[PDB]
Parts: C-alpha cells; structure tokens; sequence
C-alpha cells in the first residue's frame, strides 16, 4: 500500500511563512487522509500494484481525487523548505526570463494566478510540450498529470492550506510562499 | 450598487456551534469581499438594473461567482439562528416526513452529501416544480437558483466556514449546524 512519504523538514522550518500548526494538519491531517482513503479505495481493484501516477492517468471519481491529491501533496512539501526562496538562478532563471519576460513577471503572473483559482484548487508553473513555461491552475484535485504538461512548482489554494495562518488574505500567503519557494527542486524538475 | 444586507444577531449568537471568530471572517471579510468584487465587476455595465437573481441567472465567470456567494451567504445566515435548532414542526415537518420518511433519514442523507461535497461548495435542501423534495450539491459558487428548484436550506462547505473552529473535522462542524438550523426560515422558502 501506499505510505504518507516523510516531511523532507521539520515540522516548524516554514515558520513563520507556514505554521507548525497548519502542518500538523496539513501533513498530518489532511495529506494522511488521502493516502488512508486511496488505499482503502484500490484494495482488491485493477489499481493495486500499479504507481501513483499510472493511477492518476487512468482514473475518475474518488480513486483521482484521492491520488492526485496525495501526489499534489507530496510534490508540494517539495516545493517549499527553510533557507531557501529568493530568486532562482541558472537554467530555470533563463527559463522563466524567457517564457515571461522576467522574473517578476513570472511572480506577478503566478500570484494572480493563484488568488484568482476560484474554490479549492492548485496553481503551477509547468513546461508545455512545445518546451516553453506556462503557468496553468487547476480545480479541487486537478493536476496537469493528466495532460502533456510537467509540472515544476505549484502552490495549494485550498483554504487549509493558508487558513489558520492568513485567514482570508490567500495573497497574503501568496507573498510569503515565496520567501519558502525551494528552487532546487523545481530546478531538478526543469532539468528531468 | 449592492450592499451587504446586516446580519440577523450579533456575531457571538451561534458561539459555541460556530464561533464569533468564525462570523467575524466569514461574514465581515468573506461575503463583504464577494459583496465589492461584484460591484466593480458590474459597475457601467448592462448587469446594473439587475436584480441579484437576474445576474445569477445570466451570468458566467467572475460575476457569477460573486453575485451567486454574495446570494448564498445572504441565504445561509437566514438559515441560521440562536435558540434554533432541533427539529421542524408544522408543514415543513410534514414535507420532509413525505419526501425523506422521517426527519432522522432526512438528516442523515443531508450530513452524509455535505461531509461527501468534494472541494469547496454548498448542500442544499431544495423544492422541485413538481413538488419533490431533494438534497443536491453544489461545487463553489454553484446555486439551485440556476435550475428549476426552490432553495429550502444550505451549508456552506467551503473550509472557511468552519476551519477556525474544526480544522479539516467537517463532520463536527455539520453535527454543529444542525444545532443552529432556523427552521421559520425554512418555513418561509416552503411556502413562497
Ligand atoms: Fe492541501
Ligand atoms: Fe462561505
Ligand atoms: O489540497
Ligand atoms: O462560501
């Protein structure tokens, strides 16, 4: 079965952008439920032995939504860490300077995005099949694995994700996601 | 332009089933924010005239989204209220006892599709042209003003209506609501 992959940090390294409180539900709560749920859902059916992202593609209903949201998860854990955010450097640098004119195009672009996904949902920066960068949202459990695009960074807008921390201000958190933006793994993304 | 209409009771009036805290944001941030974002979508525009019905029910989009949560929320403090509660009498008693059996079946099937809405949106008690009773969700802004049914009852699932007193334990949070249920608002939607 699935297991819930360990928090790459401790509990508290995102404060104060991100509370230990908000991850202790967040991981502890909310992405453990998932993984609990999909395993329960794919006991004894066609999506046993199969890896998380052949079920993602080959999914609807609550299968999906419990797979991609425990992918979604835990990519996200990824996208963040301590002593990290800034601006990024070398082939992703480039990358999003040319897809978006500059750096803070892309920031300004990829916030808007984000406050303006309408519900729960996750906005990303992905890179299209035609190899150029594209920020895209998605709805509820959407990801853009279920299209021909890979995903390099993405931020949760579901209000669990920022409530206890920010409240109604999702752009507040939006302003302090980038203080934790971990830009080696989107680079090692990028570079895959 | 619209306004937002005054709550009916002061913001500690459902404390402890949902908090003051809770009211606070819910109602002074979150249908306030939908109440202006509809504004400047409308302003010098043919939507201005408009009833909040007539731009639901000709909508898409951003006005949409708002003029349908400013409506809901308007429909949700109604159907709320202090030294509420308990169960129906009269002709909405009956109505439910027709189209449900009993008020406890009733009340499990509409916990049990509010704790079920994925995502962020709305369960809802409606009425059918032809008389039906049925509970139906709805995903964010999504209304029954927009088919054929007559609202009855609602709770908002969006996770801003109840993180800050339960976190992700939305059943709590629903066993609560039921504590809080204005059935003479019920009684009005019954008999319009
Ligand atoms: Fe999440
Ligand atoms: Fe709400
Ligand atoms: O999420
Ligand atoms: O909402």
């Amino acid at each position: 079965s699935f297991e819930l992959p360990a928090l790459p940090y401790a509990k508290d390294a995102l404060a104060p952008h991100i509370s230990a409180e908000t991850i202790e539900y967040h991981y502890g709560k909310h992405h453990q439920t998932y993984v609990t749920n999909l395993n329960n859902l794919i006991k004894g059916t066609a999506f046993e032995g199969k890896s998380l992202e052949e079920i993602i593609r080959s999914s609807e209903g609550g299968v999906f939504n419990n797979a991609a949201e425990v992918w979604n998860h835990t990519f996200y854990w990824n996208c963040l860490a301590p002593n990290a955010g800034g601006e990024p450097t070398g082939k992703v640098a480039e990358a999003i300077a040319a897809s978006f004119g500059s750096f803070a195009d892309f920031k300004a672009q990829f916030t808007d995005a984000a406050i303006k996904n309408f519900g729960s949902g996750w906005t990303w920066l992905v890179k299209n099949s035609d190899g150029k960068l594209a920020i895209v949202s998605t709805s509820n459990a959407g990801t853009p694995l279920t299209t021909d695009a890979t995903p390099l960074l993405t931020v949760d807008v579901w209000e669990h994700a920022y409530y206890i921390d920010y409240r109604n201000a999702r752009p507040g958190y939006l302003e302090h996601f980038w203080a934790l933006v971990n830009w080696e793994f989107v680079a090692k993304n990028l570079a895959a």
